[PDB]
This record gives C-alpha cells, structure tokens and sequence, in this order.
C-alpha cells in the first residue's frame, strides 16, 4: 500500500533499529507521553486528581489512536496536536468521562510536538551512543594490534612517507570516541518543552514557587532536563542535534572513505566483511546529513513568540538526522567488527615507488654528514633520476660520487626498508590508546 | 505499525496527491515499469522473444513482490535491484518458466533504478506543473481584478511609496508562472538510463546501428528522452531536478511569506481562506527544500563509472524534494484560489505615516517651481517636522513660507491622497497580463 | 587598484574590527607565527640553536615578505607555505645566512597552515566573544527593566496572549550568552597542528619523552591546545569552528527578525538607534553563515593521511565565517546598546484584537464557576462574534445570560485588562537573570 | 597593508582573470556603469539634456571615487550606493555644477546595485564561458584520440568490464559542454534592474508608452535583458546564477576526482602536466560552490518590496561563485589541456583482476552453448575459485569438465583479452563527437 516507509531509498538504515525509535507512530506515542506525562506532573503537584491522571496514562497509547486520521488533519492547524488531543480525550472519555476534562490542561501545540521531539532524539541517541561505543571498541582493537603494521601514509593521492595502520585506526577511534561523548553529552541535556501559549505558562497556573515545583515536576515525569526559558522560538536543543549528527555521519564518513581508498582493486590493504558496500552506505549517509543540518540550524532564525514556517521546517529533517546517522552508526560497527586488513599487501604496496617513500628519511639520515641542504637537494635529484630511469632509489644513490663510503652497507639496508621509517607512530598509538 | 508513513511530520504534503505517486511501493513499481519496458524494447529489437516480454509485463506488478523483503536485503548490495530481479524472475517463473531467464537481460541495477527515478520524477512533475498551472490562473485573476488596489509599498519593513496588490499579484504570478514553465521542460526532458555494468551496453548486444535501434526502443517503450551518453556518472538530471524544486519552493515561499506580512494582526490587509496555515506549510516546505538540493547538486562530483556512495545518496533527497514540492505546490493553489484581500484595509493603512508615504511624489510635483535638490530638501525637513509633531505632512507643508501659494487647493488635495501616486503599476500590470 | 577588499559587498563586517584579524595579511602574519613559534620550540626541546630561533623570530613578519607573490606563488603545490618558507629564508638569509637553514626545519605546509589558521581563529574568536559579552550586557540590562512592560506575545504572526518585553529580551540574553560560552570554550581548545609530511612526526625527530617534550614546548610557544593526535585528516576544530559561528550567526539573526517585527510601520514597538539597517545587516549575516558552515562540516570527510581538495575547501570559508560573524557581533552590540523601546504603543497595540487577546484568561477565570469545558466554548464563540460584530469580548460577555452576574465589575475590569494577563513572565525573567 | 585581498586562501582563482572583473572596484566601477547608462536612457528618452548625461558619464569612473570610503560609509544605509552617489555627484558639480543634479534620477539604491551586479555577471561569465569553451576542445580532442584506448571501468571503487578512455573522456565533454550551453544562454538573460522606490517607477516619469520607450533606452545602453517585471523581490536572475555555477563547479568537479583516481600512486593512468594540484584546486571549488549557490537560492524568500536582510545576503556569496567556478574553469582549461594519458599502463591495469574483468563477457560468449543461468554460474563459480587460487580466470575455465572443447583455441585467446570487450564505446564516442 501507500503507506508503506520500509527504507527502500535509503539502505544505510533500512532493517535497523533506529527505524523503528524515529518511524512516525513512534513520535505519535512520544507525543502521548509528552501528554500523560503533563497530566501526572499536574498532578503530582496538585493542580488535577492523581486518578485523572492514571486514567490519561493509561488510555496514552498509540494503538488508540488513529494515525492517518491525526496526521491528514494536521493540515487545519498545521501541526498534528489538536488532532491528537481530540482523539485522546474521546479515548479517556470512553472510559472515564471526569477525567477527559483534564487532557491537555493548559497546554499548547508546541509544549507537546517539542516535547515529544526531544523524547524521540532521547531514545534515538541512546542508540545511536551505544553503537559509537561498539564502533570505538573494535577501532582500538584494531589500532592496538597493527601498531607495528607499516603501510604507505597518502597525501593529495600519492605515496608520501610510512605509516602505520594502527595510528591510521586510531584517528577512526579519535573521531567515533568524539562522537559518542557528545552524543551522550546532548543527550543527558536535552530538555522538555513547557511555555504555554505563548511562552508565559499561563494556562498552566509566589509565582517562582509554583513555577519551580511543577518544573521539577515535568522534569521527573520526562526524565528530560529542565531549561531555564521556555524555548518556543530559543532553537538551542534542535540545533545542538543538527551539529552533533551533522559531526556524526562526518566521521563515520571520514572512515568510509578511508576503506574505499585502501579497497579499491589495485590497493587492497583491507577488505570489507565484493563490492565495499558498508562504507558505500555510511558515505551516503555522509553525503546527507549535512545539508538537513543546515536547514535545522537556520531555524534558529525564529520569530516572534512562535515561527510562523521555521519551527514547522524542523521535524522532519531532524527525523531524517536521527535515521540516517542511526543508520550509518549501526553500519560503522559492521564496519569496525568485520574488516579485513591485508598486512603483507601494505608491505608490498610500500615498495611502488620504488624507494623514493624513504628519501625524506635517508636526507635525514644524511645530514650529519652533508648538511641538511644539500642532503635534501642530493635526494630529490635521486628521486627524479630514478624516477626517469625506472630504477630504485638505492640504485641511483650507489652511483653519485657523493656517497661513495659515507655509510655503511648495513646501515643502508636498514635506511631503505619502507617498514623502518615510521616516525613515532607506534608513540603516538600508545598516547591515543592510553585515554581509554 | 511501524512501517507506516502517514505525513505526520511534513503536514504540507499529508493527504496530498503527490504523497501516492513518490512512496515506496511507486518506486517499486517504477523500477518494475522500467524492468518491463526495458524487455518489450530487446524484444522489438529482436533480442527475445514478444511472448517473453508480455509475460514479464504481466509479472511486473508491485503487488507480485514483498516490497518490505526486498528493501530490508538491499544492505547486502547497497540498492535494492538485486532483490527486486530475483522476485521478479520468481514471479515470472511461477506462471512462465521459458520467460524467466530475460527478466533483466544484460542489464545492471542503475539502469533500472535510475530509469525508475526518472519515471517517479515524470509522473510527480506532471502533478507540480499542473498544480502550479492552476495557482497561476488564480494568481492572474487577482493581479486582473487589484490592478487599481491601492496599498503600501514597503521596504524594509516600512512604508515607502504607494504601490497596488495587482502588482504585487502580478510579481507572483510572474514566480509562479517561471516555475511551471520550467516544470514543464525539465518533464519533457528527463531521459532514461541504459548505460550497463559500467557504461558500454556490452551486456545489451555496425554498432552504431544497433546502438541506434535499441536506444529508440527504450525511448519508445518508456516514453522517456534518449540521453547522447549513459549518465550513471554525469548526474545532470538530477541536478536539474534540484534546481527546478528548489526554484519553485522558494518561489511558492515569496508568495508565503507575503502573506504573512499582509495577514498579521496589526497589517489584516489580507486572509487565509485564524492562523495563516496555508503560507506556513508553504514556507515550512521552503525552508528544507534547498538544502536537500545541495546535497542533490553536489552529487554530480560522481567518481569513476559509478560512485561508491554519492549516487547512493541520490534518491531519498530527491523523493523528498519531489515530495515536498508538491505538498507546497498544492498548498498554494488553496492559498491563491482562497486568498481574502482587505481592499479597504490597505486603503485605511496608506495612511499610517500621516502622509509621509507620499512625500516623494510631492517632491516630484514642486520640482518644476523649486528645483530637484529644494525640493527634496524640503520634503524630507518636513516629513521629520512632521514625525515629531505627530501631524499630517500636508499640515507641516502648509506652514513653510516658501510653498505659500506655490499650488492651489485642489491640486493639494490630489497630491496628498497616496491612492493617487501609484507610478506605473497599472501599466506593468497590464504587460506582465499580455503575456498569458 | 584590484587588490582591496574594502568590504564593498558585506557592510555587516566593513569597517569593523575583525576585518583586521583575518584579512590575507594576518593570515600571512599567522603562518609566520607558527613558524618561528616551530623554531623556538625546536630550539627549546634541544633539537637546533636558540640564537637561530631568534634571528627567525626577528625576520618572521609580514612587511619582510612579498603577499601578493606568496598568494600567486601558491597555484603550483596548491598551498601558499613553499613560497612562504622561500621567502622567510631568504630574508633570514640576508640577515644571518646559518640560521636560514633551520627555518621550517623538519616541518610540512599543513602544520604551518593550519596551526596559522587556529592562531587567527583564536585572536577572532576572543573579539566576537568580548563582543558577545557586551551584547549580553545590553540584553540583561534591557531584561531587568521591562520585566513589566506588557506587549503582545505574537505566535504564527497573530496576537495569541500578552507577554512582556523583559521576557522576549531575557530570551535574546539567552541565546546571547549561549553563543558567548561556547565561543571561550572552543577558543581555549584550538590546537596547534604539528603533524609533519603524513602525520609521524618522522622530520622532527624513549620516542615517547621526545614527543611529549617537543609538544609541550610548541604549545607553550604558540599558546594553543596540544592534541592527543595531529589532525590533518581529523578535522574535529575545522567542524566545531563551524557549528560555533553558525550556532551565533543564528541567534543574533532571530534578534533581527524579532526587532524587524516589532520596528515595521504599524507596529512600532521598538526603533533602532529610519530604516532598521542594523537588524538588516545581522539578518544578512545569518543568511550566509549557516550555508558556509555546512561546506565546512563536509570537509570532515577527508581521505587518506592529506585529502586532495576537502582541506583545500576550508580556508576561505573558515575565514568568512569568522569575518561575517565578527560583523554580526559587533552589529549586535549597536543594536542591544541603542535599541529604542516603546513601551506606551505595546499597551496600545495590546488593545488592537478588542480583547480577544485576553479569552484565554477570561477562559481559566470562569472555570471555577462554569467548568473548563463550558468555559472555553463560550469565549470561543464570544471571540466569533465579537470579531464579527466589530464590539470587544467583554461587550459580547456582557450580552450573554449565562454570564448575569457571574462576576462583580471591578473583576471585571481587571480580567479584561491586557496588562494584567502574562502569566508568570516576571519569574522567569527573574530565574534568567539570576543566572548572571 | 590590511586591504589586501590577493587569494592568499583561494588559490584556485588566485592570479587568475575573473579576480579582476569581480574584485571591489570592479563592482564600484560597474554600479558607476549603471548610473551613467541610466543618466543616457533617460537623456535618450527625453527627461534630461543630452550633455548632462555626457558629463556625468565623463566623471562616472572609479577613480574619482574613494572606495575605502563607500564601503566604510554603507554601514549607514545597509547598501554603498547612497554615498556612491554623493561622491559622483560631488565629482560631477566639480567639473559641471548643472548636471549634478541630474545624478540618480529618480532612482534608487537597488535599481543600482542590481544593474551592477548583472554587469559583473554577465563580464565574469563571459569569460567563464570562453574558458568552458577551451577545455571543452582539449576534451573532445581526448575524446577522439583515445576513442580506441581501453581501460579498465571502475564501479563502487573496483575493476567491473573494460571500457575506453575515450569514452571516459566523452563525459568529461559532455558535462563541460552543457556548462558552457548553460553559462552562455544565461549571460544573455541577464535583466537590468530598472523598478525605483518600490517597483512602481513613479521618481522616474500613455503611461505604456513611456514604460517601453524607457526601458528600450535601458536595455540599449546597459546591454542588459529587458525584464517583464521588476524584480527586487522576484529573485530569478540570482537563483538562475546560483544554478548555473553550481552545476559548472559540480561538473569540473566530476573531471577532478576522475583525475585524481586515475593519477594516485599505485594507479597511475593519468598524470598532471607531482602531487595532482590542478585536480585538487579544482575540487576546492566544488566543494565551496554548492554550499554558496544554497544561500543564494533560499534568498528567493524575499519579502515585501524590499527585504530586510535577504536581499542584502546575496552580494558576496554571488562574487565568491563568479570568482571560484572562474578560478575553477581556468584551471580546468590547465587541466584539459596538459594531461598526460598513460595508454599502456591502462593496458597493464586491465590485467590486475587474471581476467575476472572479462568474466562476463566470457559469460555471453557461452551462451549459446550452455544457456545465460548456467553460463553466468559457470563464470561466478570460476572468478571465485580463480581469486582463491589465484590463478588466471581462463587457468580456472580450463579445468572444469563442462567447458571442454567448447571453443577453439583463437576464440579463447580473443574472449580473454580484456582490451577486446568495450561494448559499444566506440560507437559512443563517435556519437558524442557527431554533436559538435
């Protein structure tokens, strides 16, 4: 049928479990705990009877509701809370009609949408942090056992000096260890939305006392955090979740496209779990995510009490960040866990350039004895003329006259094994892994 | 469920037509389509045989296949054509055993995806430009029928010199008519994709004959363009589609944000057939549309033969620019066919600025007996006078020496009425209606 | 002549402090900075003489080198640090022809690039955070004096219930105060890029005492953060520069748009220190930052150990967010500091929907006696047909048996009042403004 | 000094021609052109003396004018042309007290600005054209050069069937060719800008008759587009140029990352006339375009008569694209021009999977003498058991007892050469190549 969303557009998440935290009857049931909540919280601090409100929660689920009826009505008011609040109260009514009086006391559209927005981000960055937790615990397996692992380090796409896969996989765990400490970060602050009206809480109601106590109130029955300002049109929290899954799928996509360079046919240093389909998914993700986040951070442009257009603009690109990024997260750890890495064929693939990776470190070597410009000024003519004659490095350095006895053999053989000259790789592994 | 996609979140498109040609199970049963017509055109050009290819066309039915299976196993090749050929070929083999061996004969999943792309694009494309057609009548009628409305001229958020709502009309239907013009031609040229595994048609078959022959098949049997290059790496269409949306969103969101300025409290110089919800779904539609155009655009940086993600990350954006352009496309219709205009409104507030809004054009009319630089000299000392004596500029005017006599009464009563100092809106009203 | 940047076209930044710290000669200045910051540093850890360090420290500026060749020098490798580091030899050369020999001693164009990049971000960010700081200044100041001046709380363009202007501004101080946070902090983490040729450190040199040595003393040379890694392809500051500046550019664009809604011709409740330019100019601001920001977040996307474009991609933009925001900043500031508030027409225009805009309040004050159910209807169907009847709410009230002596007149005459309904607005501008 | 814009951070476009044409002055100089052309149209059309346009167009040059100053000055009036026109006007009564007052003439900032803008426009894409026009002819010399060059194709970043650099290079055309199309047909749309205070002309007058006589005049002596319409809030011309330079950015783009795969290390197919830095400047462009063009397009949302900000967002982001896709075209003509296409390292390449890549041609080649289920089997089953083995594909095909005597001897050598199964390339080719 018509309406089915079962991701066939979007692989990176279709079958994952972040579809069915974001899918549209799991907002529906967010905005009903937005409600019940509400009605508890008024409750708990006297302004209704606590009956009332067990009846509302217990009638707060989406199953009693019609979803296609809620949203096709949205398009009277533009937003689906009316619709909802219409039917919850014919849902209390059925069962208790003393309490249905007291659905949606004192509220508005956006307390309940906004509340339930943050509701769903809650629940989706939960897993979205504890899939970057996974990703970031077999990235620091792979950094800790290719420590020694050389391979030749790119620059603008071509050999430059050796590196080492672990430091390379440990710039992976850099990136998802950021990631996941925001995710967690945003998702311990994300707060509740309760403004009334017109962000005065009129309806809802010393005024600092009340306000303070039925705060404290909402705030425990939504386990989210408590703000300082009603933020109707103060866009903070959607824009904080713009930047951080915006950073997400970036370094998700810094990794994907790292695996595509060391996959592709005439590399093949690593193998995915033969097309390199995971990265090729969490790249598409990359690719989006972005251009959503831009949209949800010019929200913050606001006006007035309530955006007549800006805040509507925001709940489906957010949606979409939190399936895409959830999507690219769960890929990522099919990624980390599964990939191949091809050790002897980065050791081979270090000697294409036919020594000329090593010149940087024998003009080191050099300099002692020749002085540092004219180490540097000696090897980039080797590199060159062996470059043109089709020769390695070494060759051409064993017929300069230059040279003649200024090393020993031994020593020689050391300076031009690619695996050798690796700077403090293996240092700076141990750095990144000590953090843990 | 949790499979269910009902607008909840994007209440612009909820309910509308566009919804049904651009979910899911439509783009299903476009890639079917393009299964289909791609085996009629082999068969007419000699490549199998008729019988083969009526009984793929009768397979190739959305309904014969579990869409939810096929989009949950695209993760294994990052598109879900695989899957879709194998139930297919399945369906086919059930009632045709003989046929079943040329479903997807010498084909490759972008040719079928991308073809079904462009049908779902064609079909969503005649729905927008006949909307924007409709939109554009309306539009016409109001620019007709205000062409002597006079109302302020406001830039910058102040008044500035009398214009009328004609014009105003008239520049929208100017939008709204550039976007259905454009709408139109981009419909007529989107081409379908035949290129194989990496571009060669080496699996479809002088050669240029043959090229030739099966080419023009394909454009018959899908009713689509026959591109001069396969284009899995030269994404114009796609940028096009993007342009076009976001083109016409922001056009349809000029229109909404107009009335937004008209409709508010303190202006009511407009209605909505009380909030404005119609321009605010229009402009909520405006607000996201551009953004999923850069990423649509910046997806023609395609790498090799075929991109290891960013044509991957082609087909939600553009779905959801196709879906929300529609949305927004039906939404302004409602909105030009409904739009309440306050005539005697705009009348009352020309005069807000105590005649100050028509100082220029007193400036004009002294430059005869003043001079230009006296003029507006004296124009501009008495509209501050008369800002801060809170009085009519006729009445500051009225007691400088120098204009003593310099007009007489009557020609002092037309002057100062700001319905009068239009300039040439009635002629660019009539130009820009010549045009129809 | 064609060489200025006068700000011609972005008058949000001409003539404005930040214009001097990221013009093409601090950035200029900035790489030498990181230079000579390399040497010393090098001359600190033991690794070359510190009377060279001195003699490059003294050559190391701006008015030694020739900008223009640098900047046109640069096409050849795609980065202007050869020429650069050609030029500062030859100029360390003319002076003391040993210490040339050490200049960019061991170093890589991106280190010195990219550590110049932070300096400058650094010195931009400490203008646009004491900027930021004065603007909340102006905000709290404007918050704590209209804590009680009533004005009408506008929601989708309508007037919905009162609100007062102490807490419209306490929500600019919010956002304000926000922006100014973040923006010491990400000042404070910048850090320095020492990397060398693909990320080993290998020119520059227990491997482990030697690093940390050397980066402890190029963080206390350059002033800026030590990372756990070099970033070259980890492009974690680039990306948090990004969301800082667009998270600020955001919010002082919503303080535009509200200023521009309440500044408009039949508003009026508010003027600039007569067209409102300074809101115009931070709108302009906010409408370019957003879309410079999502190029950079898409440079986290970086190949390889140097990407041959992404990192390319960055410095401009970077730049022109920090100078467009920097004018934003300052633009604030003027219009926080001068902002004209009038209080009298926000009375008045609370009095323009004929007290519909008190139905709500009159709503909860009849519940006690009528119930919530009976109440709402009857002030929905009194706001009907007080609109239709061009009469205030309370001559309708007045009308109804159902509300004969419901309650006495000088209730009455309260309940009614605009003024008197803003809920709990007063507490939260206090909450908000204990926070300072 | 700090005024210095030289590309110190764009070297993509520094030192290259558009800087000039779109530098401060440039833009300076061409809003002088759009006040000199309006003095001589409406001297054309009768309102003033002919000599007072004579003197104004005399004095209308940038060197009499102090740009510093302007820019410095706009601050005041968000836009530069008020004090544009003060210090034309003080330059013109220098020399000719009676025509200064003929400076500006009924107009207004923006009829200015615009008009100028459009010049600079139309200047810059007439070179960009002619540049698009060059490399196009390198191209399609590649392409008719290499039309018989095989290579291998590359999908998802590995070796799928042979194809031909030829054909390669034929898209590259394609892509530059519709660039080209698109920048000239734009250039000349291009409108002047012609619509006064608030689009009503009213400063500068059979009303139809002087309209068209008027703008006749205006179009002769600017050069520009007549438009139907004014359009200070119908944003066409801006979001068309948005458009055309996105896609021109996006198009080199494609040819840069091509460049890039075919020139790394351990591929080596391609070389630039020895990192790839013409590939990677113009890929910096590509990745600033598409985010400015968004800007740029979202700015159609131009409210009232004159927006308050939108309007004046567009100046800068619309310079940056003339100026990068400009650099980026120049560079591409460097690019197209000098590439070094390595033939028989293309050759070599083709053998690196032991003939998988031309597994499926072997597939079709079988059959008619097995079937296509079981010849496509057969040849699956042989490519894995080939890349286990790793032998050679036909090693593996001439060991299986299904294939024996199959086909001859010579057959075979042909069906394993993979420089033999292009497809229909060169048909392709030569299709592309008939369209010049």
């Amino acid at each position: 049928d018509e309406l089915l969303d079962c991701g066939l557009l979007s692989p990176v998440r279709a079958g994952t479990p972040v579809e069915a935290l974001v899918c549209d009857s799991a907002w529906l049931q967010a905005m009903l705990d937005a409600e019940a909540a509400l009605t508890r919280a008024q409750a708990r601090t006297g302004f209704l009877p606590a009956a009332a409100a067990e009846a509302i929660t217990a009638a707060a689920r989406a199953d009693r509701i019609d979803l296609l009826a809620v949203a096709r009505g949205a398009r009277e008011t533009a937003n689906p809370v009316v619709g909802l609040v219409a039917a919850l109260t014919a849902a209390v009514r059925r069962d208790d009609p003393a309490a249905a009086e007291y659905v949606h006391r004192g509220s508005t559209s956006q307390d309940v949408l906004d509340t339930g927005a943050m509701l769903v981000a809650r629940r989706a960055l939960r897993l979205i942090g504890d899939d970057l937790d996974r990703a970031a615990d077999a990235l620091a397996a792979l950094a800790a056992d290719h420590r020694d692992t050389p391979m030749a380090g790119r620059t603008l796409a071509l050999h430059a000096v050796p590196t080492t896969f672990g430091l390379k996989a440990a710039g992976w765990l850099e990136l998802v260890s950021e990631a996941a400490g925001r995710v967690a970060r945003l998702r311990d602050g994300l707060p509740f939305s309760l403004g009334g009206a017109a962000g005065t809480l009129a309806g809802y109601f010393d005024p600092a006392v009340l306000l303070d106590r039925l705060l404290d109130a909402y705030a425990a029955e939504t386990g989210l955090a408590r703000p300082v300002l009603p933020w109707h049109v103060l866009r903070t929290p959607v824009a904080d979740l713009a930047a951080v899954l915006a950073f997400t799928a970036g370094a998700l996509g810094k990794i994907a496209v790292d695996v595509q360079s060391l996959a592709r046919t005439e590399v093949a240093e690593v193998a995915e779990p033969r097309n390199p389909v995971l990265s090729t998914l969490i790249r598409s993700a990359a690719l989006q995510v972005p251009a959503l986040a831009t949209g949800l951070t010019q929200c913050l442009v606001s006006e007035d009490e309530r955006s007549a257009g800006a805040w509507h603009a925001e709940w489906q690109p957010l949606r979409e960040c939190l399936r895409l990024t959830g999507g690219a997260a769960r890929t990522a750890v099919e990624l980390a866990a599964g990939l191949e890495v091809d050790a002897a064929r980065m050791r081979a693939n270090l000697d294409l350039t036919d020594g000329r990776i090593v010149s940087e470190s024998v003009a080191v070597a050099l300099t002692p004895l020749l002085g540092r410009q004219a180490a540097k000024e000696l090897l980039t003519r080797a590199a060159f003329t062996a470059g043109h004659e089709g020769r390695t490095l070494g060759e051409v350095l064993g017929e300069l006259p230059e040279l003649d006895g200024v090393l020993p053999k031994e020593r020689w053989e050391a300076l031009l094994d690619p695996a050798r000259a690796t700077g403090v790789a293996g240092a700076l592994v141990d750095g990144a892994l000590a953090r843990r």
